[PDB]
């Protein structure tokens, strides 16, 4: 009986992380086998060049980072196909929505382009969005040093975002992050259980064909 | 007046690196400001990633490894871009057609798959294919160490070659590569001086868009 595939994607101090790892930890308490993963996974050597580029540490190129991000999703393809296959629903902290988004933020990155690497991947199973207006997100701290944390290249991801929700061959779920950790938390495990249950029947999809 | 970009690519131990050698020495003894670029480039933290790769002492997922040879070409695109504009011509031994040709020898990997990373580099104005029988190349040598010489998977990316050239957008040009090293050179030579005359009137293009 296989895992699901389950990722979180979401605006901006949205809560990703957070509620990704509280989703692991409550299947787990409630008796499943359920693991976190996270993109950029910055510890194998792709992921250094990536974790230095975000860290304004160096400059890549556009192309040269967009595939970089996609490269560094590949390289956990054979894992993620064992866990799932081993009956461990994998829950995800970022995936390729967001390397479609952030690189289509930029200017003369189409879409389509973008999305190419990624085609193929693993698919997932159900995809939570984290909405919050990019401004309720300010009340939760401040732009740091890190790359693209700035509002107005934040919108232009958003929007990328949403025109990849349009996408019905994908189980999209909005959820309203502008609530407190512990209610948005409830919400995000009410609909994981149910994927776990249901999504499975069938077998692990394709993303993007 | 912009320079050409001219690429050489072909069957193994056809002759690239010493036609590239020798085709940018003799440009520039003719009074052409000519430089030889080569792919992938190991000289990056990309291209030393992709020569442990070849040279065995490293195992890479496949679609990764694809994808980190493209972001090794656009990792070089503001170089190529801006000694095209200031009149040199570049000689590139290998380009994004054996990226696709010894990606697509693979299983389960289609030519479209493989061509859309490299979608936009810039466009070669004259595609030189050097062609020897699989076997006048093994005269020339033996087998090595490095992954990808072996003639069942030559002959597989020789296939991918061929469907390639069936392109029309691109000027691909057939060379003899089985005579000398002298008359092959020759026969590149020529084909040179007149891409870099007159294919240059027009702007630089996009590969595959
Ligand atoms: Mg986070
Ligand atoms: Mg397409
Ligand atoms: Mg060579």
């Amino acid at each position: 009986r296989r895992g699901a595939l389950i990722v979180l994607e979401g605006v901006d101090r949205a809560g990703k992380s957070t509620q990704s790892r509280k989703l692991v930890e409550a299947l787990c308490a409630a008796g499943h086998r359920a693991e976190l993963l996270r993109f950029p996974e910055r510890s194998t050597e792709i992921g250094k060049l990536l974790s230095s580029y975000l860290q304004k540490k160096s400059d890549v190129e556009d192309h040269s980072v967009h595939l970089l991000f996609s490269a560094n999703r590949w390289e956990q393809v054979p894992l993620i196909k064992e866990k799932l296959s081993q009956g461990v629903t994998l829950v995800v902290d970022r995936y390729a929505f967001s390397g479609v988004a952030f690189t289509g933020a930029k200017e003369n990155f189409s879409l389509d382009w973008c999305k190419q690497p990624d085609v193929g991947l693993p698919k997932p199973d159900l995809v939570l969005f984290l909405q919050l207006q990019l401004a309720d997100a300010a009340k939760r701290g401040a732009f740091g040093h890190e790359r693209y944390e700035n509002g107005a290249f934040q919108e232009r991801a958003l929007r990328c975002f949403h025109q990849l929700m349009k996408d019905t061959t994908l189980n999209w779920k909005m959820v309203d992050a502008s609530k407190s950790i512990e209610a948005v938390h409830e919400d995000i495990r009410v609909l994981s259980e149910d994927a776990i249950a249901t999504a499975t029947e069938k077998p692990l999809g394709e993303l993007w064909k």
